[PDB]
């Protein structure tokens, strides 16, 4: 209670002296001299922040020195204590201290915010910010109407000033829940003791309100309540917990002979009670008397089994809010005694009415409040989470009542809950759909027919509602005709010019919408002057004059003349360049209590409605900050430090949408602009002109990031308007010269960058150290586009540009050469690649054996000499620019896989080896490592020497064992121990490598002899543990113990080995200090199943936790291994893309530590179980849960398979037959695990996210064998993992019975994606993750091209294998696969070249045919 008296003390001590100096001394007894006591000292750590004044100094001093013991705080220490003091707030006003010192915190440290959204990347539904954001949102909403409102909410909105609009990879807002209450709930197991448990802790937190009408009907309530038998057995199951309620509850507790009982009391007609019209349906007001009145008629005449229920009659009839929550319970035990369904009926029938009644529009009935919907909506979520008394599944314990959840979904998105709204709507189609199998256009035209609402129009309004732009697009197409739908996607696709065109066209659309999306539409446009020429003909609503401010103050006009927004931007900004501070401080505090105000009037249910309101806030605090520095003297240091802070959170707003970010750049440069105006200093003027000009520079790249043209364009006139040059050298025309070549106008942007190379050259020799940099970057951009736009040939562009730009070339220096190397590589390469390629395409061929049938001979011998000089003259410089490359910089470090291709290739060529040798060994070791397979695989013993390859070989790989033992040691043992499983049960390349990969081993055992040993003893372990035969105990499920003899179960603390099967994170420094490793193996193992039953054991670590791992014998995991390394490639590539990353699109990875030739070791998936377990299990599939009375899965593939033999037509019609028979039972996974709308909302988008990563990447490499068994799902993130890597490139198109689909979307997996299928979210990502591949084909082909030609990668398809699945040639086979995918990544499909959405549309369309699915083989279950 100290907090309370705290919080209650500190406002008293300004009411007088007489009365301060009590409060002062009660303060310092609280605090000053009990801080020698243990146990009060925690809560003192955990308090408010005493307010800054003198009279609490004192205080003040020991508050801090206290709470900062043990160490300072960092930001995110410093919000965690913020949240922990919020964790109980008696009064809003009394955390204004708190929010202040939160503020500064904030506008200190913004490094230290950059790595917290780093940290909560990996999970960012518990990311710091965003629980922060929503709390403050939270306490402004609890400060409405009270003493400190604009106090606490000028304070919100200072703190989320900081923050601004940062994308939280969040679109569900989660609020925050006790934890301890969920762990009470979990341990009561009957129905009837959580009913007891709430209504007992509703009681005794009612006990401390300052009514005393309450508190004596809930001491009546308590007293009644503890008397009977079940208090009794809730006091015996709760009193082993820890909480003060047991304590404040001890007195009324009694011990009597006998439990008080209840007088049960049954009238004739229990139903007369319930059932009038008037008591269900209130009027427009007196809320509270209806609810009252409901739950006295629910507990005085309805027979209510429940004892603790008939004792709320009195607490029922005081507070309103009691009833509200005791109504579902009422109703829930009402209908569980139910007989003959009477209560049902009655019920469902009144409860229909009363939603009916909800939705007119005055009428008898109708308009009734808000409060009242939220009642029986909560009542209908209650009792949707209730299990029926026939058991039954999740949807039919929707049920409860007969409902219409059509109407009950659009009350839903009435009262702003969107989630729900949407499940509700997803139930009603899916009863609507089951009701008419008995005997979205369709539907959509049912329920306007009958209900008179359109699903598709309610569907749509949801999904605008929420937020989410990818679920616009599969809404309906109903309405599509319509002009607003076509405005609307416009505006949201930022087609201005055709939004314009449409709004001055269509005239039925209201004025004041037309004539806001023209403003808005010119605005966007850069029409500044035509936007302000048309306002000004319009002078011939409250929004059009908030136009005409943010037009006024965008061009600063500074002469047109409640207050909302922009009115106050505006007026701030009139009031600073007439210096009068105190107007502007007004405006900008009044701006942020409306803004936040505002914000909390809403209802608060999406992420996405709060970034407008933050990027607002934004905007106002950098004005807000400029203010102090207009005020005082301008110094150069105050400038660059503003500057610097600018660019430091603009950073922070890397991954923001244009719309949020482009508002504070526009105020950022009237800003700029004001300052340079009202300077009267050339000193400083210079210095604001450079600020001015770096941040139109970053405001045109910015928009040229987002396909913008228009802003480009005008920054740059801003910057030659003030800038004036006359020099002719500097980096925005440079910025310029990109800006007309995003135009598609590459002549002008040629020509400038030419003049300014020319100039460049004329004016020095790149000695002055300012303009080293821009001429190398004009240069490789000149030569760079020269190269795209083949104006030039490959010598001049070499001679001239590329090899110049290296040449001319201290970070960014650093940054400079990089990118030069890697251009001039870049270049280079493709010169190599295209001679290359002549030298093996087929018409060198048929021009030498034409000479096949003298001076010709003699002329064709020298021009062939010519040509492999000039081949190998490029393959010189390429890998010497890419070794140069990768030395000075860590961006492009995915070259190394064309470089390696290119050592690889060239094995022989004694420059490659010599400048692998020199320079190529000071690269650094981490480098390497996603190719450490592939570089082990080639090394051997035959090439030895001082330039040999296998040498230098030898010692590259030597080293990056020695920088990373935790990343190689396993592969280098595994490629020794190939042929260890028959020592330990009892080809010249093969022994080659063994040698080398003995020798390796043996030098690192001379560095490291106990790490080597422990790992060699881990690894004899495993294959002694795969070895061992398993089938006797092949019945056995439950765990089976490890026998004695089994060498694993001794190992014990190693710890100098790191679990294999966890992965590591990449370490520059070669230190791995702090790494978990193992401490023993659990002595029981299970079985997963199977054909060669793997074994499933546990393995402790250092720490308390322990890592399933998965023991596979008699398998090959290396390829399964290769594959994970292209997944990680992937998702290198996708977390790159910004628009990969801001939709979370990831492929899920499991480290495979292969062993020996057919013995490995994996890390087995927690949480995860197969799709086809769950969908089609004979026990508790869900398609028998669902649907009992369709086709069994035994049936199905009974008929499949005897359909077989029979040709086409017959396979087409069972196919139909069966799916007729077979319905989709998949949408209810996450409808039974996730309960919460808004939790199921999340999951649902992350399964369908999830689907379109995994389809897209396991097209691109050809991903076959994906049936139901090698698909598993997370439980917890409903996300899918692919296992089972074997079949890829496209080699089960070659099996007997081809595989004739690019991935897996049967009707389960579309069914599992929601009501709107494949369209919406599923065909955007695959769009995005598709041109994400595109724009990286060079790479992708790269890492395939190493991939491929290694010669340990078995990855043919051949006969032994393919009758395995279904119960030199290699070099063509190989170049007619990279030929394929190189088509893919292309876009060449049969020998049309498609767009990314009509390759999307091609892939969908034959992936879902059911054509192609009825000739596919029968184990692959295409009906399921
Ligand atoms: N990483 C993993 N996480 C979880 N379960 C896995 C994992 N890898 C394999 N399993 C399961 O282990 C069992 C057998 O795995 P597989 O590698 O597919 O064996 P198999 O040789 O393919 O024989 P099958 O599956 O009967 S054709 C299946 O039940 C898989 O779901
Ligand atoms: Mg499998
Ligand atoms: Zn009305």
């Amino acid at each position: 209670h100290l907090h309370v008296i705290v919080g209650t003390l500190i406002p008293l001590v300004y009411e007088q002296v007489e009365v301060q100096k009590q409060v002062l001394d009660l303060l310092k007894y609280l605090v000053i001299d009990n801080k020698d006591n243990e146990n009060l000292y925690i809560t003192i750590k955990l308090l408010d922040p005493f307010p800054d004044h003198v009279v609490f100094k004192d205080l003040r001093i020991t508050q801090q020195k206290i709470k900062y013991s043990r160490g300072p705080f960092s930001l995110l220490e410093e919000i965690n204590h913020f949240l922990s003091v919020s964790v109980y707030d008696a009064l809003p006003l009394t955390r204004l201290e708190g929010l202040k010192d939160l503020r500064r915190q904030l506008e200190l440290h913004k490094d230290q915010m950059v790595d917290i959204m780093r940290a909560s990347q990996d999970n960012p539904q518990d990311g710091i910010m965003v629980k922060l954001v929503v709390n403050l949102l939270q306490l402004s909403k609890m400060a409405i109407n009270h003493t400190g409102e604009k106090e606490v909410l000028e304070a919100v909105g200072s703190c989320l000033g900081e923050v601004g609009p940062i994308d939280f990879s969040t679109i569900a807002i989660q609020h925050s829940k006790d934890a301890s209450y969920t762990k009470a709930l979990k341990l009561f197991e009957d129905k009837e003791l959580q009913w007891t448990f709430i209504m007992l802790t509703y009681l005794n937190n009612t006990l401390v309100e300052d009514c005393v009408k309450v508190r004596s009907a809930a001491v009546t309530c308590l007293k009644n309540i503890l008397a009977t038998k079940t208090g009794h057995s809730f006091w015996e199951i709760y009193k082993m917990t820890t909480d003060p309620m047991l304590a404040y509850l001890q007195p009324f507790r009694t011990s009597r002979k006998k439990f008080l009982e209840v007088p049960r009391f049954d009238k004739e007609n229990p139903f007369e009670g319930l059932d009038d019209i008037n008591l269900w349906i209130p009027l427009s007001e007196n809320h509270d008397i209806w609810i009252k009145t409901l739950t006295c008629a629910f507990l005085d005449s309805g027979g209510t089994k429940c004892e603790i229920l008939q004792l709320l009659k009195p607490m029922c009839e005081v507070k309103t809010d009691f009833c509200q929550t005791v109504l579902p319970y009422l109703i829930h035990d009402i209908l569980l005694q139910d007989t003959n369904e009477s209560w049902r009926n009655l019920l469902s029938t009144h409860v229909q009415g009363f939603f009916t009644s909800c939705l007119r529009h005055h009428f008898f009935r109708c308009c009734l409040d808000k409060k009242s919907q939220r009642t029986m909506l909560a009542v209908v979520d209650y009792m949707r989470r209730q299990k029926r008394p026939s058991s039954g599944t999740i949807f039919n314990d929707a049920f409860w009542l007969d409902l219409n959840y059509l109407e009950v979904a659009k009350v839903a998105q009435s009262c702003a809950a969107h989630f729900t709204a949407l499940l509700y709507a997803e139930i009603y189609a899916d009863k609507k759909s089951m009701d008419d199998q008995e005997k979205i256009s369709s539907l959509s035209e049912k329920s306007k027919e009958e209900t008179g609402i359109s699903l598709q129009d309610l569907l749509l309004e949801i999904y605008r509602s929420i937020g989410e732009p990818d679920s616009l697009y599969g809404c309906g197409g109903g309405k599509m005709l319509q002009p607003i739908t076509r405005l609307r996607t416009y505006e949201h696709e930022a087609m201005w010019g055709k939004a314009l065109v449409t709004y001055d066209l269509e005239t039925a659309i209201p004025s004041s919408t037309r004539q806001a999306g023209i403003i808005q539409a010119l605005q966007n446009l850069g029409l500044c002057h035509i936007l302000s020429v048309y306002l000004k003909g319009l002078d011939y609503c409250p929004e059009l004059e908030e136009l005409h401010y943010q037009a006024a103050w965008r061009n600063m006009q500074w002469d047109h003349c409640g207050t909302s927004y922009h009115e106050s931007l505006y007026n701030a900004l009139q009031s600073l360049r007439d210096r009068e501070f105190s107007t502007f401080y007004e405006s900008l505090k009044y701006a942020r209590v409306k803004e936040v105000e505002e914000m909390c009037k809403r209802s608060l249910e999406s992420v996405y409605s709060l970034y407008p309101t933050l990027s607002r806030l934004q905007a106002i605090g950098e004005l807000e900050s400029i203010g102090e520095l207009f005020s005082r003297s301008v110094t150069h240091r105050q400038l660059s430090e503003v500057y610097i802070k600018w660019q430091k959170h603009s950073q922070l707003l890397k991954d923001s949408d244009f719309s949020f970010q482009e508002p504070i750049m526009a105020l950022r440069t009237v800003i700029l602009e004001i300052l340079m105006e009202k300077e009267m200093d050339n000193s400083q003027r210079e210095c604001i002109k450079d600020i001015l000009t770096k941040h139109l520079v970053e405001l045109s790249i910015l928009a040229r990031t987002f396909k913008n043209t228009q802003l480009p364009e005008r920054a740059i006139f801003q910057i030659k308007q003030y800038n004036s040059v006359s020099c002719g050298v500097s980096e925005w025309q440079l910025e310029e010269a990109q800006v007309f070549w995003a135009k598609k106008e590459q002549s002008l942007a040629l020509s400038i960058l030419k003049q300014m190379i020319k100039k460049l050259d004329a004016s020095c020799a790149a000695n002055n150290p300012s303009l080293k940099l821009t001429y190398t970057e004009c240069l490789r951009v000149c030569g760079n586009w020269l190269a795209e736009t083949c104006l030039e040939n490959p010598a001049v562009i070499m001679q001239t540009y590329l090899e110049k730009a290296v040449e001319v070339a201290s970070d960014e220096l650093r940054n400079g050469k990089m990118k030069a190397f890697l251009s001039l590589a870049r270049f280079s390469d493709t010169q190599y690649q295209r001679i290359e390629n002549y030298m093996k395409s087929s018409e060198f061929e048929n021009k030498q054996a034409l000479l096949k049938r003298q001076r010709e001979l003699e002329l064709d011998e020298l021009a062939l000499r010519a040509l492999k000089e000039d081949r190998k003259r490029f393959l010189c410089k390429a890998v010497e620019n890419y070794i140069n490359c990768l030395l000075s910089g860590e961006e492009h470090d995915m070259w190394v896989f064309r470089l390696c291709s290119l050592w690889l290739e060239n094995s022989g060529v004694s420059e490659v080896n010599g400048m692998m040798k020199r320079d190529g060994m000071k690269i650094p070791t981490y480098k390497f490592l996603p190719l450490m397979y592939q570089l082990a695989a080639r090394m051997g013993t035959k090439m030895m020497g001082g330039l040999g390859f296998h040498e230098v070989l030898n010692n590259l790989i030597s080293r990056i064992s020695m920088d990373h033992p935790h990343h190689t040691l396993f592969i280098i043992l595994a490629l020794a121990n190939a042929n260890r499983d028959e020592f330990l049960t009892k080809s010249q390349l093969d022994e080659d490598r063994t040698e080398a990969a003995n020798r390796i081993i043996c030098t690192i055992r001379s560095r490291r002899p106990q790490m080597v040993r422990s790992v060699e003893a881990l690894c004899d372990a495993y294959i002694i543990l795969a070895n061992l035969d398993a089938t006797q105990w092949k019945t056995q499920r439950k765990g089976i113990n490890i026998p004695a003899d089994q060498p694993i179960t001794k190992l014990k603390n190693l710890e100098d080995v790191v679990v294999p099967t966890m992965e590591i994170k990449v370490d520059h420094t070669g230190e791995y200090g702090n790494l978990v490793t193992i401490q023993s193996f659990k002595a029981e193992f299970r079985l997963a199943g199977g054909v060669n039953l793997p074994k499933i054991i546990d393995c402790v670590g250092s720490d308390g936790k322990e890592r399933r791992q998965l023991v596979k014998g008699r398998d090959d995991l290396r390829q399964d291994a290769v594959m994970q390394q292209v997944f990680q490639m992937c998702n290198t590539l996708l977390q790159r893309n910004t628009e990969t990353r801001k939709r979370k699109l990831t492929i899920c990875t499991y480290k495979v530590v292969p062993l020996s030739q057919r013995s490995g070791v994996l890390e087995w998936c927690t949480g995860t179980v197969p799709i086809g377990e769950f969908l089609v299990n004979n026990e508790d599939g869900a398609h028998k849960r669902y649907r009992p009375n369709d086709f069994s899965a035994f049936q199905c593939q009974k008929k499949m398979m005897e359909v077989q033999k029979k040709s086409f037509e017959e396979k087409y019609e069972v196919f139909m037959d069966v799916c007729q028979n077979f319905q989709p039972v998949f949408r209810y996974f996450c409808m039974e695990k996730f309960l919460d709308p808004a939790i199921w909302f999340e999951k649902r988008l992350a399964y369908t996210r999830s689907v379109a990563t995994s389809s897209i990447v396991g097209y691109i490499l050809g991903l076959g064998d994906r049936h139901v068994q090698n698909i598993l799902i997370n439980e917890q993130s409903a996300e899918l993992v692919h296992i089972d890597l074997g079949v890829a490139f496209e080699q089960g198109k070659i099996l007997p019975t081809p595989e004739t689909v690019p991935f897996r979307l049967t009707r389960d997996i579309v069914d599992g994606m929601g009501i709107t299928g494949v369209e919406g979210v599923f065909r955007r990502c695959c769009e995005k993750t598709m041109e994400v591949m595109r724009n990286s084909q060079e790479t992708l082909l790269t890492i395939v091209e190493v991939l491929l030609y290694d010669p340990l990668f078995d990855w043919t398809m051949n006969p032994l294998k393919a009758l395995y699945l279904q119960q030199q040639s290699f070099n063509k086979v190989a170049e007619r696969v990279l030929m394929r995918l190189q088509e893919k990544l292309k876009g060449v499909e049969e020998g049309t070249v498609l767009s990314v959405g009509g390759q999307v549309n091609l892939l969908i369309q034959q992936a879902i045919d059911p054509k192609n699915l009825s000739r596919l083989f029968p184990g692959w279950k295409a009906w399921v």
